[PDB]
């Protein structure tokens, strides 16, 4: 089949939806694939590159979309997109519909095939397409948290990790899974005294066995999350149900109760955000006012790191994304029930019951489709 | 005496010479502090909180400068000031004079009586008083250099630490001292590959031990800091011959030949640079472009922090300040030889060797004008 | 000459000042060594075990007091040994004169020759002799208090090291020398919340780099220390200036203001105690209430671990008692700086400035005894 | 319904099976809660704070159980509150039945309906409310055993960790389940060189990579079991089969060739003891002589830390809690598995296999009472 890859188009957005080495394989396998000109220079991966691996570089997106049997991208379409979208086409993408009534609506008005890469769910419940970008937007949350923390960003002007005899930053991290983990790990590396909250007590466990202690667990109980979020110079929300709008955990009300110049990086903000105060920002302009606090709400936070992310992403999506274009969606979805989990939407019916009722609009059942 | 204590002036400078606690032990031993309106403020000490502890509140920067019989600052004087030092003071600052004709020019022409907080030294050799800004210097290089090497930064676009299956970034140290073993330890709790170089071994062999061999550790031959230099994302300069103006040990043809979207942290800044490329930077605009890479300059780097640094400085400073209070400049210098190492200037003599030496300038010896 | 070692006498004191192969070593070089019966026995030394070595085993206390030329003791001499105390014999034992008028009037009165092990000291200013004990007190105290908190002991009932979800014991410890560095390690290694205070900033940099800041540093003002200590469960005091009165660092008023059933251990308490509320108790009867607190004074914790700190303490003493058997106490200082620091009384006369100074007695200089 | 809290009797149990917040989330779900006066107050929880998240404090232990439908308790009915159990209400606490033919007779003879605590067990075979409760005692155990080991308790009268030059203390641990693991990671983190058998090889490559090595493991074959105790300081007793008696591993035999003043702290002596010469103490007489050994057997050992344990359990026991009010056992065990797996008792019938293989007593299917 023709399995296209436009430019990203959102705000500051370096990663491409694959590599040189993934064209490569497709093209080994009797797939012709199209790439919009300009799509992997933000990675650093040049139209000569792609041309090398077996690519046809077309001038516009316009005939990518046309053209394309299975598009594949990293971010969900937006407004300025959702005339491209079109029925009889595989979409590949993060989507987080659940945050957005408009893209849904668009979707389903256009009669396209979508597959989450963020709904995509082995048997054990893991996210594996998510799950590296989870592990970038983690670790940059504690490198961007340390940054807005100085005095010359607006934050409180504390050190990370103080100097020897004077305190150290209070970093809280709400959610111990993968972002959670990876905040944690690399603000406590940065010498930070971190405390991560989560409702499984497992994850604590674990956290608190590959540490030693050393970083600090807390069951997320109302008094201990307001508690240490008061306390806190940076909070970090990493929390998630999986295909899910995400849970308001930090109210304005506790916000207003925090110590001015406190940094709040809502890594959830691509779910809709787990802070009251929480919209998302971008890359040109991260951060705004909350009382006397500054919130950080990036929806696409491994952009900036796309030399890391776009290999990250593609390592994850590219088995999936040689079954959908060997087999086709029902075939491939059939055979792989982690891949039928991200089953999106399809000639106009929503396939995602979480989805469905955080949107409050009909669910149709995936068997159906597949069936 | 009368302590004076004035603003900071340079830009961003949010630190303050003297906290709550300096004020009430200077009071409590009979002496007179006097501090400038808002001097505090950006350290978030509130002229209440002075007043509290035993100070005059002054209106102007005039007025501290023209009362004080010792004059407490954080930084050197600026061209702004250079009118406000008198004959009859004693200064006790950053000075930098072996980076700066025009200040060391100025003091020499006022016949101010200056003591280097840089240049005091134990007779271990270690430099007490410019320790804590090195240290936070160095964990500030690395958390700076991290967020530069972001795309949406202008840098290469790599994470610090990577994630699993995709590599770090390469992160070289040059100087294992303070401010390097800091950079050090920090980016390598960021998850980067570290490499440190000295042409001190025993210092290299500290840095071995204390990470068992997790940060690697290079002699700094001509080879191994140029094949370094070229491999690396990050590059952090760190080195110091005490009191002397920085040695140029990374050429802009060495520059041209590094990976595009690099970025340098010039620490050395402070002493002239040790970057061939390097020029002062402020934190309003903090980088600048060397060939393909991102030069960041800024010698007041522990600004940006001051609720940890001007308590980090001030720990170390205090016990100096007290001695000079109490006895004056010569009987305190006479009784204490580290102190005396820090003289820099006396009634138009220069004192220091080394700064007479790199400016060209005549040397007068300071066992002269205490004797 | 005739090294006697009689039984230690103060509560619960197990350890014995010499093992079997000290007895051999000064055999072999023609020495007389005395033991009392059983003297051994608490460190597992049977008489049979130092009779095989070379000792002749005697009866009484008061043979090994009357024939010793140079005796060996772990303890300072109680009330009940006042009066075997000799003219013309070398006492060798821990003294910590400088908290007891009572032991130093009566080696002063008996006009006998002492050295105390606490006052040794080599020319880098370390106490090589005290340091091991120092190191089992340390590591004691983390045990101790540990055990203490148990609300089954009177304690606040928080488990050192929390579980995970839950918060650990929060542990102040005031002094990062060989004592606190030991208790913060333990107390760090069983999970607690370390916080380390000193006004030595070097050691806090040294503890800083030794855990890579999992145990927290401070500088010891007045605020640091105040608020460390409202906020702790365990507080150990553990300060010292060498051969001098401990320096009261923590005021009844604060342990007013602390939570109800915190534990502090004051392992000072063998020169007086860091805190006000300070007295010393036995292994019989450790703790004691003060407000709402537990107070825990033992001046003799390496004596319940013998196996351990019989031969710590020999390991170090040795080299010393064998240089004062060979050659008398006089040449034995005269040709040690560091044995001769710890020169403590010689007829009648006090030959510690610091012990002279904090009881309010006579000095005379110990250069005058040995030209 | 009514849940009734009721104090805890068994000795030194100063733990409540519920926390105010549990008892605003029961009134928020139209429960009626009701506790005995001062149940909380072992744990710092006053009636009053009880009484303001809405519960009813009532004078007597045998109200609270008459009028609960719903009884959460810490520990098993005790021989005084044999007469309280009640048919047609449900009992939810620790059990451990395999241990007391006495407390099986009392809840068959009262025809309650019971549900263990330590049998509840997830489908991976975790027992996730016993887990928080052995990590508590296993923590305890190594403060315990370290604490008997000095010699003014009794014990061999050696440190722990040693100090540099001196050995320290051999600790075996058998069972590298939840209390082993987190007593030989207290053991070490003390300095104890800790040994850990298990029969599972899992759970010692487990250890192993957790520790890198620093905990030995050993497969607990015959010979290396009575090797290793042979040669220990300090044995912990820690295995399980859940639901069932210990196993005795540790012969009375085994214990006559220990070495003398050697502590042993049985930590399985909850479901019986797993060393052959164990019988239950309490913290008031925590310790008993056998041969030359001291022997810790507290069944009750989280009971001193109860502001940990009582946190650390009910973060585990409320969502199950939760179920049980809101839909009464038979519904809820029919919806959860794990629950179901606690089913005890009803109507005279015991329900666990295990159990009635254990006591020699008929055995009834639970899915019999449930259909
Ligand atoms: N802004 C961005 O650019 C990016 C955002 N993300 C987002 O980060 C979020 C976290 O992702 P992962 O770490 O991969 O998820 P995960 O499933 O690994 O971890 C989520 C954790 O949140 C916990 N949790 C859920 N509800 C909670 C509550 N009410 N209180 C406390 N803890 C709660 C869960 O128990 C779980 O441990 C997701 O929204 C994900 O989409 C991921 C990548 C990039
Ligand atoms: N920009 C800023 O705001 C601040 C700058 N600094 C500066 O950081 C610099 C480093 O200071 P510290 O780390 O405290 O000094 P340090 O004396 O602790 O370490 C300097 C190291 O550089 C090494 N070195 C000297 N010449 C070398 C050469 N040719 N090649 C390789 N290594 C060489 C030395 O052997 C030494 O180990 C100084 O200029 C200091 O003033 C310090 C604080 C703040
Ligand atoms: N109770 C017992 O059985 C034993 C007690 N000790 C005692 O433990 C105490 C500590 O001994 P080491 O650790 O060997 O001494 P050390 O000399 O290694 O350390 C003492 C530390 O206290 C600090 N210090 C002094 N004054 C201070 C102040 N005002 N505020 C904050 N810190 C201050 C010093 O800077 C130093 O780092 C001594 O009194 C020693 O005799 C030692 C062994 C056994
Ligand atoms: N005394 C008290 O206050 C408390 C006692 N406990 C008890 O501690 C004991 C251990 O509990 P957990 O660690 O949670 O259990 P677990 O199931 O996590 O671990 C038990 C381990 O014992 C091992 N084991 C079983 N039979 C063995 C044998 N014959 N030889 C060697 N290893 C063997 C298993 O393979 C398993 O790894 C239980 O009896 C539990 O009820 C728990 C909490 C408090």
């Amino acid at each position: 089949m023709r399995v296209g890859i436009p430019t990203e188009t959102k705000n500051n957005e370096f990663r491409v939806a694959i590599t040189p080495a993934g064209v490569a394989e497709l093209t080994r396998r009797g797939h012709e694939v199209l790439i919009q000109a300009g799509a992997g220079e933000g990675s650093a991966i040049t139209d000569a590159d792609f041309k090398a691996a077996g690519a046809q570089l077309v001038g516009t997106a316009d005939q990518v979309w046309a053209d394309a049997d299975l598009l594949l991208k990293v971010k969900e379409p937006i407004a300025a997109e959702y005339g491209r979208l079109r029925h009889g086409q595989i979409l590949f993408t993060f989507l987080h519909l659940a945050a957005s009534r408009a893209c849904t609506d668009a979707l389903l008005d256009s009669g396209t095939t979508s597959i989450a890469y963020e709904t995509v769910q082995t048997a054990d419940g893991a996210l594996p397409l998510l799950a590296p970008m989870s592990e970038v937007a983690g670790r940059l949350a504690a490198q961007v948290g340390a940054y807005h923390l100085m005095r010359t960003q607006g934050g409180r002007g504390v050190l990370m990790g103080g100097v020897p005899g004077v305190e150290p930053a209070d970093v809280v991290v709400i959610g111990a899974g993968t972002a959670g983990y990876n905040a944690a790990r690399i603000a406590n590396g940065m010498g930070a005294t971190v405390t991560v909250l989560d409702i499984n007590i497992d994850k604590l466990r674990q956290l608190d066995a590959e540490f030693c202690g050393r970083i600090h667990t807390r069951y997320s109980s109302a008094y201990e999350l307001e508690g240490a979020v008061k306390r806190a110079d940076l909070v970090i929300g990493a929390v998630l149900v999986p295909g899910a709008k995400a849970p308001k955990l930090v109210s304005n009300s506790l916000v207003a109760h925090m110590k001015p110049g406190a940094v709040l990086v809502d890594i959830a903000i691509d779910q809709g955000g787990c802070f009251e105060g929480s919209r998302p920002t971008t890359y040109d302009h991260p951060t705004f006012a909350v009382h006397d606090t500054l919130f950080y709400c990036v929806a696409n936070m491994p952009a900036s790191v796309p030399k890391t992310s776009t290999y990250a992403l593609t390592n994850a999506t590219m088995p999936y994304v040689l079954e959908l274009a060997d087999h086709g969606w029902r075939a491939a979805c059939r055979s792989n029930p982690a891949l039928a989990k991200g089953l999106s939407t399809h000639e106009g019916a929503l396939l995602s019951e979480r989805v469905a009722t955080d949107l409050g609009v009909p669910f149709t059942e995936p068997a159906s489709v597949l069936a």
